[PDB]
């Protein structure tokens, strides 16, 4: 278990090229027309991601067409954790109804460029792809009793889409560490 890193607000979204489980490739240019862009480092089996998985698919669907693009990335080492393969990532999409692209970062170069530390780790960018929110989906944690609402991220997306300032309280997310390959 670890907290997300303190990443300075304003940092530019790093570019990537990453595949989905059909082999389609995605870069930042594929999301260019969406004024808000969420990049989410998640996992197929981490309990902190299991907690919000239904909510995340609902959240992304709710905003599809309102100007939010969501990209999810699984950077976990799938030799060490076979449940994290690209093939499994493809099965997660169908099983949980993910409308957003869910991509595999096999070399972990993208997780390293964003400075992701745990799953889930959420980075929200504005129209010029500057970081405006980095933190928890909401206050829910496995076993803490709180409803999974996505309210912190929702409030941040709403602010971006309405051209307003994101709130300054950003609680770090908590999850399983990214499973870095030995070295």
């Amino acid at each position: 278990k670890t907290q997300s890193n303190s990443i300075t607000l304003g940092t530019r979204a790093a570019d990537f090229v990453l595949p989905d489980a059909g082999g389609n490739l995605f870069t930042l240019a594929e999301f260019k027309d969406s004024p808000a862009l969420l990049v989410a480092f998640i996992s197929n089996r981490c309990p902190f991601v299991v907690l919000i998985r239904e909510a995340l698919a609902k959240f992304a669907g709710d905003y599809a067409g309102q100007g939010l693009a969501v990209v999810a990335i699984n950077s976990n080492d799938a030799q060490a954790f076979p449940e994290e393969t690209l093939e499994r990532v493809g099965a997660e999409v169908k099983a949980y109804g993910y409308g957003f692209p869910y991509l595999k970062d096999a070399s972990q170069s993208v997780a390293k460029a964003y400075g992701a530390a745990c799953t889930p780790d959420f980075f929200l960018y504005d129209r010029e792809r500057r970081l405006v929110y980095h933190g928890q989906f909401d206050d829910a944690r496995p076993g803490n009793g709180k409803d999974v609402t996505g309210a912190d991220l929702r409030a941040a997306v709403d602010a971006v889409l309405k051209g307003k300032d994101v709130g300054t309280t950003q609680v770090p997310s908590i999850g399983c560490n990214i499973k870095w390959t030995a070295g």
